[PDB]
């Protein structure tokens, strides 16, 4: 095709089946360098159940976008604020839950438009700072949230199967 551009989309519930697909394959593809696909099927069965996604995507607290190239989609992005962060971290905070890109697409500026539009969606909400969770091994990632001015502010444990993963807590304050 010949749309070069990026374009946004806010998913509804008829996007359910194709959150679900794209939630899988990518978090798969993240993970399973360092884990077991054994212990990503048990994350995977709780938390990307079709039921369980389709409550998210209920939640008005939460959001969901897919972003597209040329047509075809490429990535999604999860924000949450208020209650619906997975930590409470308070009225002035807005959380990048999930931001994925896939494969056939990576090193093309989409994973850095989704964050811009993650941080222009926290001033809209006049929030004060962004935060998310990125595994301690998932080394390009860090350095991905470092060249927006993310700091690593703490930790926090991610439970994958039986194995104890640990995620860094990184922080953008404005």
């Amino acid at each position: 095709g010949h749309m070069m551009e990026l374009s946004i989309k806010r998913c509804d519930i008829n996007d359910l089946d194709q959150l679900v697909d794209i939630a899988i394959e990518t978090f798969v593809d993240t993970f399973l360098p360092n884990n077991k696909q054994k212990d990503i099927d048990q994350y995977v069965i709780n938390a990307f159940k079709s039921s369980k996604l389709m409550d998210e995507l209920h939640n008005p607290e939460s959001q969901f976008f897919f972003i597209y190239s040329d047509e075809e989609l490429a990535g999604y992005l999860k924000v949450n604020v208020g209650t619906a962060q997975t930590e409470d971290m308070g009225p002035d905070s807005f959380e990048v839950q999930r931001i994925y890109v896939r494969q056939k697409f990576k090193r093309t500026g989409v994973g850095t438009e989704l964050m811009t539009r993650a941080i222009q969606l926290a001033k809209r909400a006049k929030k004060k700072q962004v935060w998310l969770g990125v595994w301690e091994k998932n080394v390009n990632a860090q350095k991905f949230y470092e060249k927006f001015g993310f700091i690593k502010t703490g930790s926090h444990k991610f439970l994958m199967g039986s194995t104890p993963n640990h995620d860094w807590i990184m922080t953008k304050q404005l």
